[PDB]
C-alpha cells in the first residue's frame, strides 16, 4: 500500500486517491509576505486542562498518541472555527536529517519535523462523520527545530522504544499536551486536506507561527523507529512528509 519509499511515495498517492491532485490539497508552502493579516481572526481558545491521553501506537506511518474523545474534555474553538472541535490524537513528521522533515513550509523553510494535534467538529457526531465534511477537522500544526531540549516532549521520546515496529501500542495516560505548546499562538489558517490517503479535504489547518524547539537526541530517537512490523526488513522511519502541493484558488490569512 502507499507510504514513503520510492516506490508509493506521495507521487504515486494520485493513483489510488485521485483527489491527490485537488483544489485544496495540503501541505502548502506558506509565504510570509502574501499571506493576508486578517483583524476578523479571533484568538485561538486551546482547552487542553482536562485532556484524557490513553495510549500511544505505531500505524506503519508515524506513531499516534490517542486521546478519549466520548466528552468535551481537550476542545479547540475561537480563531476561523465556529463550533468545538474535540482533540482525538496527535502525530509527527520528520526527516532523516534535521534540514527537512516538516509538511507545510515557511518560505520555502523546512523544518525537522512538523506536529499535527488532530481534531473533529462536534456538530457532526463522530470523526468518520467529521471527515466527510469541509469544516470536518481543525489541525494544529506546529514546527519544530533542533535547538534546546522540549521537556514536554520526553515522555513521548522515552516509550518509542515499546513501539518500534507497526503494530505495536502501549499505555500513554496522563499526558499532558499542551507541553508541546510554543509560547505565541499566533497563526495562520487555510483550507486544506488530510496530508496522507484519503486525502480528504476536509481541514481548516490552523499553523502556529512559533517553533518549538527540541533537542538533537530527541527528534533522533523519532529516527530509530521503523516503518515495517515485528519480523520483517527493517525499514527507519524517516522522512514521513508530503511535500508542499499547489495553494492553488486559496489565500492564506494570518492573525497577526
Ligand atoms: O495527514 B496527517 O498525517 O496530518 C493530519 C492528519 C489528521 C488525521 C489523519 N488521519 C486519521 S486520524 N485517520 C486516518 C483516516 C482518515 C480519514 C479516513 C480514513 C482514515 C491523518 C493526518
Ligand atoms: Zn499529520
Amino acid at each position: 500500500h502507499w507510504g514513503y519509499g520510492k516506490h508509493n511515495g506521495p507521487e504515486h498517492w494520485h493513483k489510488d486517491f485521485p483527489i491527490a491532485k485537488g483544489e485544496r490539497q495540503s501541505p502548502v508552502d506558506i509565504d510570509t509576505h502574501t499571506a493576508k493579516y486578517d483583524p476578523s481572526l479571533k484568538p485561538l481558545s486551546v482547552s487542553y486542562d482536562q485532556a484524557t491521553s490513553l495510549r500511544i501506537l505505531n500505524n506503519g506511518h508515524a506513531f499516534n498518541v490517542e486521546f478519549d474523545d466520548s466528552q468535551d474534555k481537550a476542545v479547540l474553538k475561537g480563531g476561523p472555527l465556529d463550533g468545538t472541535y474535540r482533540l482525538i490524537q496527535f502525530h509527527f513528521h520528520w526527516g532523516s536529517l534535521d534540514g527537512q522533515g516538516s509538511e507545510h513550509t515557511v518560505d520555502k523553510k523546512k523544518y525537522a519535523a512538523e506536529l499535527h494535534l488532530v481534531h473533529w467538529n462536534t456538530k457532526y457526531g463522530d470523526f468518520g462523520k467529521a471527515v466527510q465534511q469541509p469544516d470536518g477537522l481543525a489541525v494544529l500544526g506546529i514546527f519544530l527545530k533542533v535547538g534546546s531540549a522540549k521537556p514536554g516532549l520526553q515522555k513521548v521520546v522515552d516509550v518509542l522504544d515499546s513501539i518500534k515496529t507497526k503494530g505495536k501500542s502501549a499505555d500513554f495516560t496522563n499526558f499532558d499536551p499542551r507541553g508541546l505548546l510554543p509560547e505565541s499562538l499566533d497563526y495562520w489558517t487555510y483550507p486544506g486536506s488530510l496530508t496522507t490517503p484519503p486525502l480528504l479535504e476536509c481541514v481548516t489547518w490552523i499553523v502556529l507561527k512559533e517553533p518549538i524547539s527540541v533537542s538533537s537526541e530527541q527528534v533522533l530517537k523519532f529516527r530509530k523507529l521503523n516503518f515495517n512490523g515485528e519480523g520483517e526488513p527493517e525499514e527507519l522511519m524517516v522522512d514521513n512528509w508530503r511535500p508542499a502541493q499547489p495553494l492553488k484558488n486559496r489565500q492564506i490569512k494570518a492573525s497577526f
